[PDB]
């Protein structure tokens, strides 16, 4: 689990999203297991405008941040999983790191900010949505 709170925006994973963030719902892209709701209060987060290839993410299933050198945001071949068929998921860096289903949602950052979230993962690898190009969350 885990979200961004940037201005009065909540990024999730559009798998993890609840009724709450459907019925606030400003945008979502399947494609990019992504979706943001709009919020009343003021968010916490910056979000990083740059090409880092190297960041921080939280791990939830150890409880602990670790460093990791990942790839520019790409088209990505996902298995099947119960919440989409087999397909091809865009915006997704991947790195060579711990993750478990229920890390998704972790935070990725740089030293400029937010990058992306935990969405996939497995096998030593785990992988982050980007959301870097998303200008209008900053709006
Ligand atoms: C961090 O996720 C994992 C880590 C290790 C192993 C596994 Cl099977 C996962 C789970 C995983 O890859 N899913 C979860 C559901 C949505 C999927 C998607 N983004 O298309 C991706
Ligand atoms: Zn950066």
């Amino acid at each position: 689990s885990g979200a961004i709170y940037v201005g009065n925006y909540r990024v999730v994973n559009r798998h993890l999203a609840t009724h709450n963030d459907w019925a606030n719902l400003v945008w979502e892209d399947s494609s990019r297991d992504l979706l943001v709701s709009s919020t009343t209060a003021q968010g916490c987060d910056t979000i990083a405008r740059c090409d880092c290839q190297t960041g921080v993410y939280y791990c939830s299933s150890r409880r602990k941040h670790y460093p990791v050198s990942f790839s520019k945001p790409s088209l990505i071949f996902v298995e099947a999983s119960e919440y989409y068929p087999a397909r091809y998921q865009s915006h997704l860096m991947l790195a060579v790191g711990h993750s478990e289903p229920g890390d998704c949602g972790g935070i990725l950052r740089c030293q400029h900010g937010v990058v992306g979230i935990v969405s996939t993962g497995g096998n030593g690898l785990v992988g982050f949505a980007d959301v870097r190009d998303l200008l209008w969350l900053d709006e």
